[PDB]
């Protein structure tokens, strides 16, 4: 049995192992620096530390059971999985993180949880869980902000622990900069110790600076270094949030850039204000209805097989419904589906006029066309989605009375979204299906002579 | 009767409903936290709250009357509109926002406007009005900054209300951090209460921090959380403004990148300093005159129908004015208009020399050409906009005495902006208009034999 | 006589008129707010104000003499220039800025230079000078930073003047927030007044906040508004500098993105480490020698005429030096120059091997090729820049003994930078020059039969 | 002997010369401003200054020995190298930086190391070492952050030195703003002097501002200027880090933009949820396995020679293994290798079905294909990497019984990564190898008639 590293079980385990990694990264330093926190809840700390070590062991076992992909297949041989694990640097990191340093609790004493700092070497699982969540969630930016806030709170917490440890080393209350005397009823309280240390660290790492100024040299050095770290942290927060904001409205920026370029062209080329407003309305329609992306330039990112599967799933039924293509083989229908070109029209747009060159066949997807008269108001027929026209105009039919010309005025009652099959496209598709070509042309001949 | 959600009436209603949504989002919390604000203007608050509730009801009715687009047409059947509304989550939000919680004024008392916090669930209308304004205004960046400032002021106001409520819960003046005693003549005044709370909130959310430091633990916790919120707010302000600044000068950045790439090529390829200055002057002209965008790569964003309409509206009159195309059918003229290629020239640029291969026909749009002699200074004719030349050089005329060669020196008197119709383009256009082809070639023959 | 708005005279005048616009924008408010500054140097202020008004008059005259571009030519008819000026909004702004408000000095007194605030309506000239400098200087980013600093200093100066005016209106020293008593020997000094106001404004607009806190309500309101303005100013500074930094290393970012994509391909496709290092060295060479931009994709931004002029100026001499093209007409040589394809090679790269298909002709630009033996170390000939080979392999010569195959091993002694003329390119170029084709092929025949 | 300016020796020397440049840039100002630092370690300062001057001399000699690239070859003539050095501005800068100003130690005294400020003119070597490291290291962003921190620490150090010099000029302790009296036991200590000056400079340049406010005017001016410098420094830090963060996740941003565009297309085109999940899984696979970049659009950045070398090194062995191409000449095999098109498939994807048009030949690279029956579960053969099929379907073999159709159902057992050689590609490749074409077709005939 092997875990697919792209499945849900692997992600759930990433969460499960991120829990003790976060617990260690937040609490080992907190118990190392705030001695009362370590010595007053030592029973809970023992339980939680050894549950975390058990979960680390289970993480190593899982990492022996996680199949990597070789020759496009998931490797599921225990020998190969264990070999790829042990050969990896992650195995060394996991072994180091699992090295029993709690045995120093007998020599050093119960006031040294620093020994469990090796548990921090499982950071890879936590970072991997975050990376996987970011590529998995429906809210990538909400999670991105949550992850940024988590990093910032952990850095501020670590810096608070460092401030309290520096105050302890210098001596609580020995000068006005360090944390005050812990023999005071108010500032000797563990909640106060941690919360004032966190307040100090937030003041310093967010470059507010409303803390008692340093007294001693080491304090000046540490406060300088910590102000610089805080400047870098603030710059990183701003950089991350600004990169996220850029990516959030990069689509709108690109769309508005296209709009502005076309406005510039139109105003420069003295396009009439009527057509200028028609173009502005068209782009408003595109943005409002989430059709700003070009179908061709969007499907180009897919592979040929997956793009063909998409095209089939979208077009094959309506293309079979066409009468000429009703009884042609499947490979030809796929070759034709791959050659449909989307043509979107506005309300009142004429798809065809009587006398236009008919070189293309149109299929209606999500639209309503009106066969109208020369006056352009009288609707003979209303062609809805799934319907089509011009299927004879794309056939080379020997002896055609009326050809190469549209005999109807096809108008868009609004936002028709047609899909077009040109004559050259049909010929290129038929170049490998000659019996299909002759059968199609004979069927069109039967249609005409009717 | 149905409202077009892309028209002016819908946008005006978005403003009308954004007014009470903003009123609620700003004033419900302010009256909940500053008790004197609620109890001293309770008559105005009742009037405004119930006008807001009436506008919320009208918003729900409007949302039953707002037509969505189906099959490219605006749905205007009351059954379908009401069904799409009630099925939407927005309907649930509107019902929750309209749930009468003012009835708690009888149980809780007049000092609990918190009950109207459900009115904040109409935020969707306000956000939609902002989104629509951004895509509608001539000043997207001015409105973007105004909207950012509005969000920031509302967040600072909410945080001021939270600070005052925390001071109230802890006790006004009980320590030096909370808002002072409200029994003081100066700090017991409602204007002072709100303005000092707003000052505190601005100091905290903008990471200035010149406030009295926390005394109690909860105050330390809240000040840490509020400093972190303020860091995130500042990072968001910077990210939004920097994204806006990037988008504002992204066109200039792209243009300067092209300029620098061409400068790099020229300096590397040892292009003569004369031509190097000619290229620099050309790009200065492009930028100064708002022609930096490539016409082809700009019109590629349009649909084929709208691009054809643009091309017609720009070129069809000058193309009809041509003598050979004077009496050819309209479909051919559109097919030709779609094949004109813009060619811009600099002052003194030769479009043609005597002996150059004449394979292209030129139409002058916004320019002045000079038919000059071999010396290149004597102007025979001055060809202005609308004029053309080379229309015979694009015809395959059987038995042509002088062909394939230009017989004139056509020079640009400056920034001519020609539109070119090549011979291959005319042939590809005529491939579907054979009688047009034979008539064009016979007309060119009559022109030559003249 | 008419000024070219793209020439040096117009830019020099932009500087000349920006001087009084900057003087007004900085000094009118300073004299309005700091009364001793206005009343102690009133003689210098009169001289400077009226020199500024004279320069504003000369600016209006210049703007009547500035030719706009119509039909690609510079309009230089005084009637048309004056009409385009007076019809413009800039003319209204200039008239308003020149409205004599100094006449109020008789009614209001010498302590009211606020009357000259209309002179600030010439801001367009200053902004235009900055916009022109940015597109003109060799140091766009240095000037960009200087312009940002100028804007920031002017905003801080204006805010300092506003702080001093608010202190004056409330009363100097009436509370601890306003500017102190100006009857003090130290704080009553004009240098102190301005420099402390500027210090206050810098503390507030840069969100440092180390100022005496507000006492009164209006002071709280103003300090809140000024902190928010300062947050927006800081965000704008960061946005501008970050946009500038992005544009500064966008070329390196794009290049490194290409490098990383190719590294990803190579590592994935298991490209041998030898070729992997060859590719890395090639990209290091490209970046180190400023050849990262693709010649084709760089020249595509030029117009056809200017791209042809570049190609001629780069290639025409070496292409004439070729023996087959020695006596062919100029249009054909230009058509061929436009078809040379750059081919860059690395040291030791073989351009041709004995037996390779010879379909292309090579011209050496900035390189050294070695005709070597089959062993590949013995150099028969060393082909330098300007030299060429393969000119027969691109000719269709009837009855060729040895054709379609390279008879030499051409090796690159390092970074050869060849330009290639394929056979298909020569045929496409000759399709319009048939006598050139027959003469070229007969010349190649004479070469072969020799 | 000449140093390659792109080799390891040149980079090592860049480090060696950056050491004394950094030493000068950090210590000359520190000794100039902190007089006890200069006068208490004067022996170490003499040793280090003259070691730095020796290294500057060696840098000038190295710069005479650094070969530039001319005609693609490394210039290694001492005359030309020395000429290009002395003609350069860098030679003038090096001479100025080496001008003996230590001779002023006899006139000015040992308390004036300012004389060595000319040594700062070697900044070019330091900046060049940084630029070279950035384009050389495996950790460009880590080094980028380190270099930013180095610049910031040097600016803060310089500003600390400036603050101490201003305090000295005004007088230590003369007011509450300057550095206090240096006759105090605590603040007269050199460690305290420097560390408090550095603390002051960090407070000021990071816009924290928790320093004693200015007393005198010059102090107000300097503090304003230094706050503005610090605002610019913070904006530059944020801009650099945000540009780095943008470039770090620009690949993920582009990939997610493609994903979102395809999601938009699919949801709009009503693609079935099955295929929608198939596309999402495909993109997850692409990102997880570092194959997000399109092979064609990635290799387009390479030159033709290097792209051909890559293609050969990747494909030539498997292409030779093909039976029809087993004994064809090498130029044809390279022409064919350059025409392989990557086709990646998903588990269960059918590469071919019985009856599909066989126009393409497939080679398996990193995959496993299964020849299956019409039911699609029974595997006849399992085709692994290196294997191929369809090599007859790409040959025009006179008199072929079964052609143009696939006779097998080829299925992907998962992530097959095939490389395709179409029939048109083979024909275009054979157009220059006619004997290869006839031999290939006769070999295919022998295969068929077998
Ligand atoms: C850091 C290196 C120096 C650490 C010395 C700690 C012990 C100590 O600072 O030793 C001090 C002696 O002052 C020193 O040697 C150091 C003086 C100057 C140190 C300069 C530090 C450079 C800061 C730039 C760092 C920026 C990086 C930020 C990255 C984002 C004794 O300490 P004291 O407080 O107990 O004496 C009671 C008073
Ligand atoms: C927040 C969780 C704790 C809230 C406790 C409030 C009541 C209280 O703080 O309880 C306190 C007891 O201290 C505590 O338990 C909490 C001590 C430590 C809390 C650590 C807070 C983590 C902060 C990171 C948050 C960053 C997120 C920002 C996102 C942008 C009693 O309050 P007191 O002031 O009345 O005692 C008079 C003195
Ligand atoms: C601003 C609107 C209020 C101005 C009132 C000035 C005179 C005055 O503040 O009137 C005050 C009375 O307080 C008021 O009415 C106003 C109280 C609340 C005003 C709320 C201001 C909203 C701030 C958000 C603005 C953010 C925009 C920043 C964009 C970047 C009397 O003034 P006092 O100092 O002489 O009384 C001696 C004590
Ligand atoms: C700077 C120009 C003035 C320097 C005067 C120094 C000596 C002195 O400030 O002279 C002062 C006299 O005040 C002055 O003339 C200057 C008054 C106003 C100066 C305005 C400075 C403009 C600031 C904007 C700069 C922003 C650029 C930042 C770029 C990022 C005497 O000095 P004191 O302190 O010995 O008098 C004891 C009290
Ligand atoms: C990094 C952040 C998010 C995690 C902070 C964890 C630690 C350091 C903090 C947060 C919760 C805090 C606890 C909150 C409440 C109490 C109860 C109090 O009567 C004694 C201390 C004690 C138990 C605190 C000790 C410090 C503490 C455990
Ligand atoms: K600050
Ligand atoms: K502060
Ligand atoms: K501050």
């Amino acid at each position: 049995v092997v875990i697919d590293p792209s499945g849900n079980t692997y992600y759930n385990w990433l969460f499960c192992i991120t829990l003790p990694v976060m617990y260690n990264w937040t609490m080992v330093i907190a118990r190392a620096c705030f001695d009362e926190l370590q010595s007053d809840y030592l029973e809970y700390w023992l339980i939680l530390d050894y549950v975390s070590d058990i979960v680390y062991l289970i993480d190593m076992f899982v990492r022996t059971r996680t199949g990597y992909l070789e020759q496009g297949l998931l490797v599921k041989e225990e020998l190969k999985l264990i070999n790829k694990y042990k050969s990896n640097l992650q195995f060394k990191l996991d072994v180091l993180s699992l090295i029993p340093t709690d045995l120093l609790y007998f020599k050093l004493g119960w006031n040294y949880p620093e020994i469990r700092l090796n548990r921090l070497l499982r950071f890879s699982r936590m970072f991997e869980f975050f990376q996987r969540t970011e590529t998995r969630t429906n809210y990538p930016n909400i999670f991105r902000i949550s992850n940024l806030v988590m990093y910032i709170v952990i850095i501020i917490h670590w810096n608070a622990c460092v401030f309290y440890s520096i105050s302890k080393a210098i001596g609580f209350g020995n000068d006005t900069w360090v944390y005050p005397d812990i023999n005071d009823p108010e500032f000797g309280r563990l909640a106060r110790k941690y919360v004032y240390s966190l307040y100090w660290s937030t003041l310093t790492l967010t470059t507010i600076g409303e803390t008692p100024p340093p007294v001693r040299d080491s304090e000046y050095v540490f406060v300088v270094v910590d102000f610089l770290i805080g400047v870098l942290i603030f710059a990183t927060i701003v950089g991350n949030i600004g990169s996220m904001i850029s990516n959030m409205n990069a689509a709108r920026a690109e769309f508005q850039a296209r709009i502005d370029a076309i406005k510039q062209y139109m105003h420069f080329r003295n396009v009439s204000k009527d057509m200028e407003k028609r173009v502005i309305k068209w782009f408003d329609y595109l943005w409002t209805n989430k059709k700003t992306v070009d179908e061709k330039e969007v499907l180009k990112y897919l592979p040929d097989k997956l793009r063909a599967e998409i095209a089939i799933n979208v077009h094959l039924d309506t293309l079979k419904k066409v009468r000429i293509f009703a009884d042609c083989e499947a490979g030809l229908l796929v070759e034709l589906v791959l050659k449909l070109q989307p043509q979107v029209y506005s309300p009142g747009d004429y798809i065809c006029k009587k006398g236009d060159i008919g070189r293309e066949m149109y299929i209606i997807k999500e639209g309503k066309l009106a066969v109208v008269a020369d006056d352009g108001v009288t609707q003979f027929v209303v062609l809805s989605d799934g319907s089509y026209f011009g299927e004879i105009s794309i056939l080379n039919i020997k002896g055609s009375k009326a050809g190469n010309r549209r005999t109807a005025n096809i108008k868009s009652i609004g936002y028709s979204d047609l899909f077009c099959l040109s004559k050259d496209d049909l010929m290129e598709a038929l170049t490998e299906y000659p019996d299909a070509k002759t059968m199609l042309e004979e069927k069109g001949k039967q249609i005409l002579m009717k």
